[PDB]
């Protein structure tokens, strides 16, 4: 039942309920001969929605907003991108066109600018140091340190113990680190331990790509990395 590249019809976006007021969103991009999927999060707050990550590009992000309006019918008012790559900020301008207030850390804004990627309009302050946390509506945003990228953030929904790990966390089936061109492989183990120590009660851990699991994906990630 978790959506995969084998069942999301081409160009569509799917939502998947994780817990009370929490969905993941799943989108695809074909690169060469391989279709990839990518996850983000949607979190209800009162009568609005907080979006975590774009659906990887403008076309997909249009489809994401349509799917949200069809299935949930509440307005996305704010977003947070969890690092500077296209599966996180690609489609920010779509969000901005729709009236969404787009956020991310100052460093992610800088790296996104440097990469020629789309740039969220607003900075989350108080995230510049490893171990910094901030509250944001119904979530916590945590900067655990460098890993998949120098700026990677994780998002926790404390009411229902759902941790969205983004690409700092690998799915269970993944056994190679993947794209390390922006990664800090030396730091990535410490970064994972910081996540483990901060969110010991998490019930679900959602990787940036692939199937949800539990806290076991964190050590799995360290194992893949080292
Ligand atoms: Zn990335």
């Amino acid at each position: 039942e978790y959506p995969t590249v084998d069942d999301i019809p081409v160009g569509e976006v799917r939502l998947y309920k994780i817990g009370d007021g929490v969905w993941s969103h799943i989108a695809t991009q074909k690169l060469g001969d391989t279709v990839y999927s990518s996850n983000g999060l949607i979190v209800r707050d009162a009568d609005e929605l907080l979006l975590i990550d774009t659906a990887w590009g403008a076309k997909n992000t249009v489809a994401l907003l349509a799917e949200i309006e069809k299935q949930i019918g509440l307005p996305v008012t704010r977003s947070i991108s969890t690092h500077f790559h296209d599966d996180r900020v690609g489609g920010v301008d779509v969000l901005r066109a729709a009236g969404v207030a787009t956020y991310t850390s100052p460093l992610t804004r800088q790296l996104a600018e440097a990469a020629g990627n789309e740039v969220p309009a607003h900075s989350l302050k108080a995230l510049s140091s490893s171990g910094d946390v901030v509250r944001f509506g119904p979530v916590e945003v945590f900067y655990p340190g460098a890993a998949h990228s120098g700026d990677n953030l994780v998002v926790y929904v404390p009411a229902v113990r759902v941790l969205f790990g983004g690409c700092a966390v690998h799915e269970a089936s993944r056994e190679s680190a993947g794209n390390v061109a922006d990664a800090n492989l030396a730091e990535w183990p410490a970064t994972i331990k910081r996540i483990q120590q901060r969110y010991p009660e998490a019930e679900v851990v959602i990787p940036g790509h692939g199937l949800p699991g539990g806290l076991e994906l964190l050590q799995h990630t360290t194992n893949v990395v080292k």
